[PDB]
């Protein structure tokens, strides 16, 4: 009725599938992904109650060292749907069909009901991406013809890599309220692409609704990228990115009670 994975003791990289149906097909799959730490004191653990529907993390990482100060944050602990390019986890049981190919999707909205509490000033955002691949199911990394699309609807003391773009108007809800938020766009070139949207009013906590395709087609339109339609939306990740290169303890918790991803009758880019 209960997963756990923890940090340090089930290895550098815990991670689990959640598969509520015991039937090979994750729903999603969580990983604590310290993937900038090189070594820390304490410990993380992240939790899910299959029984009530709650995501918990909870981390008080100490005497902090980085495997490298450039890659900014120290980690971005996650739950995610679809294929995660990066190693060969994955999530297919659900209603949108990840990874396709962007000239072939769906819109779709994307809803989190989650609540956020970094602790003493830390460093950090909560972040949606999604990364585009030029193969259909990646596993080993991304390439530099491909893109890295994030989507920040909270954020203290980070800014996204790259360059400011401009201002986009974007339609969510927000606790149940449709309402027209203001986004900045961000692009980067990182060894691959980089498009983030960061949202200028950031929301700790709530229940909150976006339209995938009105980031994916901002993505597009900035893009340098050849052929972008071919590429590959392979996943949707969410999590809290966190740290600096100045940030030696991070303590931080958040809860996650609901994702729903809601196809919708018109093509992803628009
Ligand atoms: O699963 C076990 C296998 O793990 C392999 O290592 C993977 C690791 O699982 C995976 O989590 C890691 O992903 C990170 C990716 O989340 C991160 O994304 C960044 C992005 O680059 C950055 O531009 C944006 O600002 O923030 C994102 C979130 O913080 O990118 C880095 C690359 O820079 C990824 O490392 O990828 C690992 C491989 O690099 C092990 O290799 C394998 O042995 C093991 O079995
Ligand atoms: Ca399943
Ligand atoms: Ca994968």
């Amino acid at each position: 009725k209960v997963l756990k994975i923890r940090y340090p003791d089930d290895g550098e990289w815990p991670g689990a599938p959640i598969d509520k149906d015991g039937d090979g097909n994750p729903e999603f799959y969580i990983e604590i992904n310290l993937w900038n730490i090189l070594n820390a004191t304490g410990f993380a653990e992240m939790t899910y109650n299959l029984t009530s529907g709650v995501l918990h993390y909870v981390q008080q990482l100490d005497n902090i060292v980085l495997r490298d100060r450039s890659n900014w944050v120290h980690g971005y602990p996650e739950i995610f749907y679809g294929n995660k390019p990066w190693n060969a986890n994955y999530a297919t049981d659900g209603p949108i069909p990840l990874p396709s190919k962007v000239s072939n999707l769906t819109d779709f909205y994307l809803t989190i009901s989650y609540k956020l509490e970094p602790k003493n000033g830390l460093p950090i955002n909560f972040a949606i991406e999604s990364w585009l691949t030029r193969e259909a199911w990646r596993t080993t990394g991304i390439n530099s013809d491909e893109q890295e699309v994030m989507i920040w609807i909270y954020y203290d003391g980070l800014q996204p890599a790259g360059s400011k773009v401009k201002e986009i108007v974007v339609p969510i809800i927000v606790n149940g309220t449709p309402v027209n938020a203001t986004f900045e766009v961000w692009k980067a070139n990182i060894g691959w692409e980089y498009v983030a949207f960061r949202i200028k009013t950031p929301i700790k906590e709530g229940t909150v609704t976006i339209p995938y395709g009105a980031f994916i087609s901002v993505a597009a339109n900035i893009s340098s990228l050849p052929n972008y339609t071919e590429l590959y939306l392979e996943d949707v990740e969410i999590g809290t990115e966190f740290g600096t290169p100045s940030t030696t303890s991070a303590h931080l918790e958040w809860w996650i009670t609901n994702i729903t991803l809601t196809p919708l009758d018109r093509p992803l880019i628009s």
